[PDB]
C-alpha cells in the first residue's frame, strides 16, 4: 500500500498544479499595402483603388508608425477583406461541407503531428491562399496531446478538461462545442479541440464507456457523428490528429476522413515499417466497416518527411516512389533546423515571430517557405479530388 | 478502390525490402565491443591488486585458459575484456549475482507521459549496470523485452545491419506460448554489449495489441489476459537472467497491463517541463487504481514499490522547483540520483547508440559530451542496482 500513499500526495499536487495555469490565463503577421501586389489577382493599382473605396465607406484599416508618420499594417482580415471587396469568391463559396484530412501512420516519429498543424497553419496564412478565407479545425486525439501544445500556447491549454474524447462521449450541439471545447490558435481562423494525458483512460474503457454514454450507437461512427457531422458547416478543413496507437480514436479518425496523407520517413527500417502500414490499411477499413460504419476514405497519398541527401534517403524515395505513383505528392517536407527549433518551443514554423525566433532568422524564414510549400500541394490535389 | 492499389504495391516492396535485410544480416561477434582494458587498469577496481591479477592470470593460463591477447610488444600484451576481468573474478572466487539471488528480478520503468525518457533509461540503465566498473564482479545477465511496437528499445540495442526487420517478437511470444529453450533460440536476440539481450518488437505488434482479446480466446483460452506475459514469458526465463527489463509504448493497453502484473518494482521517470510534470502526476495518482483493475479481473500485481527519478533534468531554476515538488510527492520513494540532460544522449539518441556501446573515438561530437553521458549513466545504474540491492535483502 506504498502507492496508495504516494498516489494521494500525487493527487493534491495536482490539484495544487491545476489552480496554477488556471490563474495564469497576438499573430505577428502583418504585411505592408505595398507588399499585397505580390498575392494573386492584386496590383498594386487595384489593392491602392480597393482600399481608397473601402475607407471611403467607414472601413479602418490597421496602421502602426515606422519613426514618426503612420503607414499601413495590414492583418490578414483586411486583406481577405479586399479580396472580398473585388469580388474573388471564398473556398465556402465552391465547397459547402468540412472536408476530413487525417495524416496517419502507425509509426511513430514520422512528423504526423509537426506535419498536421502545420498544414493547419500553412493553409490559411498561405499568401497563395488567403482569398480562400479558409476556416481550419483541428482536432486533437492523442492523448500525449502534440498538436494542442503547438496550436495553443502552452500557457493556455495547460491542464486542459473539455477534451476532443471528452466531446465525442458527452454528445454535445454545435454551438456547444464550438464555445465550449474549441479553442483558437495563435493563427485567426485555425482552432483546436484539445487534449489531455487524462484520454488515455477513455480509449482504454471504450467499448464500456460507449455502452455508458451512447447506448446503441456504433462504437466507430461516433466521432463522424457526435462531432464533425454537427461541425461541416463551420469550418471548409478539419483535420484529425491520433497517436500511432491502433485505438478506438485511430478508427473513429479514419471512420470521419474524406481523405488520409501518409508522411513516409526516410530511414529504410522506418520506411519499411510505414509501408507494413500501408499495405494493411485496406485490412483496417474492412474491419471497421465489417463491424458498423462505412469509411469514405477517398485516397491514400504519401509524401516524404524529414527528408535529406543521405543515399539511405535517395533510395527510400524512390522506393515511395514506387509505391505510391501517382498518389505521391510532388512536394515533400524536408528535415530543417527551423522546425526542431520550433518544435523546442511548441511554435509552428507559422506562428513562430522571428522577432522573438532563437535561432538563425534564415533557417525560419526556410522552414515557413517549406511549410508554405507543402500546404500549397496538399490543398490543390485536394481541389482535383473535389472537383473531379 | 484506389487504396487496395498502392497497399498491393507496398506488400510487394515488402519483400523486397525484406530478402534485401535479410542478406546484410550481420553475425554480431562479442569481441566487437570496442571497451578494453590494459592488465595494469584492473588493480583500480574493487577487490583487484596489480599483484593478485598478475597470480590469477598466471594460474588460469597454466588450467589452459586462453586469453585473447594482441601481437604488440616484444612479449604480446592483455587486452582484457570485460569478460576476462570477469573471468579472473570468478578465479579469484568472488561471487556473482546469481550466487547472491536465484531468480530473475523484474524491472519496468514506466509512464503514461511519453517522451518522459522510459526508452533512454531502460536502455542506458541495461548496458551501464552490465559493464559499470563496479559491478563487473557481478556478471550480470539482462534481458530487455521490448512491448511498444515502435520498437525503439531494439534498435538502440542492436544494429541496423544486425536486427532489421522483427518477426519473431515478444507479442508473438505471448500468444505462442513456446518453450525456455525456444524463447532463448528463437526470440532472444544479443545487444552490442554483450551480457544484455533483447527480446524484439515490430510494427505488426500494434496489431496484435488491437485485437488482444480475440486473439487470446483463440490461442490462449482459459488463461487470464492480463498474465500472459508473466506466465509464458518471464517466468520460462527466471533462471536465464538476474534483471528483466520490460518496455512499453504510453498506452494504457494489454501491454502495459501485462508488464505491470509481471514487474517486481517500477521506476517512474518524472520530467521537469511542468506540463508533462502534472501529466506524470496523474499517471503516479491512478496506479493504484490500475493495479486495483488488473487484480478485479483475474491476477495480482506482485509490485513492491514505485520510485520515482528525474529525467532530463537541467540547472534550469524551473527545474528545481519540480524536483522539490517530485520529492514530496514521492519522498523516501525518490531516487538519491537523477538523469540529467546532456548532449551525449542526444546525440547518442540520434545514431541509436548508447552511451556505454558508443565507441568514443567515433563519437562526432566532444569527448566530453560521451564522457560525462557515460558517467551520468553509471551513477544512475549504480543508484538503480543500489536501491535493489537494499530492497532485496531487506
Ligand atoms: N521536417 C522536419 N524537420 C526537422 N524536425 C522535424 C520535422 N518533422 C518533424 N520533426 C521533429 O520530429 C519529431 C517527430 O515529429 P512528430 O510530429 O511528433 O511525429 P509523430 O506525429 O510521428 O509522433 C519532433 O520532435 C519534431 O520536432
Ligand atoms: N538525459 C537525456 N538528455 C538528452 N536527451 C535525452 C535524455 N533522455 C532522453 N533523451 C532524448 O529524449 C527523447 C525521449 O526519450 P525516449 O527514451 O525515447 O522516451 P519515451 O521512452 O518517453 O518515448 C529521445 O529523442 C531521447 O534521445
Ligand atoms: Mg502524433
Ligand atoms: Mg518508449
Amino acid at each position: 500500500s506504498q502507492l496508495h500513499k504516494v498516489a494521494q500526495r500525487a493527487n493534491r499536487m495536482l490539484n495544487v498544479l491545476t489552480e496554477q495555469v488556471q490563474l495564469q490565463k497576438e499573430f505577428y503577421q502583418v504585411y505592408a499595402k505595398a507588399a499585397l501586389a505580390k498575392l494573386p489577382l492584386l496590383t498594386r493599382a487595384n489593392v491602392d483603388y480597393a482600399v481608397s473605396e473601402m475607407e471611403e465607406k467607414g472601413y479602418v484599416f490597421d496602421k502602426r508608425p515606422a519613426g514618426s508618420s503612420m503607414k499601413y499594417a495590414m492583418s490578414i482580415q483586411n486583406i481577405i477583406d479586399i479580396y472580398e471587396h473585388r469580388g474573388v469568391p471564398k473556398y465556402r463559396d465552391r465547397y459547402s461541407e468540412a472536408y476530413v484530412i487525417f495524416i496517419s501512420n502507425l509509426k511513430g516519429g514520422v512528423s504526423k503531428t509537426v506535419s498536421t498543424v502545420s498544414l493547419a497553419h500553412a493553409m490559411r496564412a498561405h499568401p497563395h491562399l488567403l482569398m480562400e478565407d479558409l476556416r481550419i479545425l483541428v482536432i486533437d486525439l492523442d492523448p500525449q496531446s502534440s498538436a494542442t501544445m503547438f496550436l495553443s500556447h502552452k500557457h493556455s491549454i495547460g491542464i486542459v478538461n473539455a477534451t476532443s474524447a471528452q466531446a465525442m462521449l458527452q454528445n454535445v450541439s454545435r454551438e456547444e462545442l464550438l464555445e465550449e471545447f474549441i479553442v483558437p490558435s495563435v493563427v485567426p481562423g485555425v482552432d483546436v479541440m484539445p487534449a489531455s494525458i487524462d484520454d488515455a483512460f477513455i480509449a482504454s474503457d471504450w467499448r464500456e464507456l460507449c455502452n455508458e454514454h451512447l447506448p446503441g450507437q456504433n462504437i466507430h461512427a461516433v466521432l463522424k457523428e457526435n462531432v464533425i457531422d454537427k461541425l461541416k458547416s463551420d469550418y471548409d478543413f478539419i483535420l484529425v490528429d491520433s497517436g500511432p496507437h491502433l485505438d478506438a480514436f485511430l478508427k473513429n479518425a479514419l471512420a470521419s476522413a474524406n481523405i488520409l496523407f501518409t508522411p513516409l520517413p526516410p530511414a529504410t527500417v522506418d520506411f519499411h515499417s510505414s509501408l507494413k502500414y500501408v499495405a494493411r490499411l485496406p485490412e483496417l477499413v474492412k474491419l471497421i466497416s465489417d463491424e458498423g460504419c462505412e469509411c469514405q476514405l477517398a485516397t491514400n497519398i504519401g509524401f516524404m518527411s524529414k527528408l535529406s541527401n543521405k543515399a539511405d534517403h535517395k533510395y527510400c524515395h524512390s522506393l515511395a516512389k514506387e509505391v505510391f505513383g501517382g498518389d505521391m505528392l510532388d512536394v515533400f517536407l524536408p528535415r530543417l533546423d527551423g522546425f526542431e527549433r520550433c518544435g523546442e518551443s511548441f511554435d509552428t514554423v507559422i506562428s513562430a515571430n522571428p522577432a522573438t525566433y532563437v535561432g538563425s532568422a534564415d533557417a525560419l524564414k526556410n522552414a515557413r517557405i517549406a511549410a508554405e510549400d507543402f500546404a500549397k500541394a496538399v490543398f490543390d490535389r485536394i481541389e482535383f479530388i473535389r472537383s473531379n
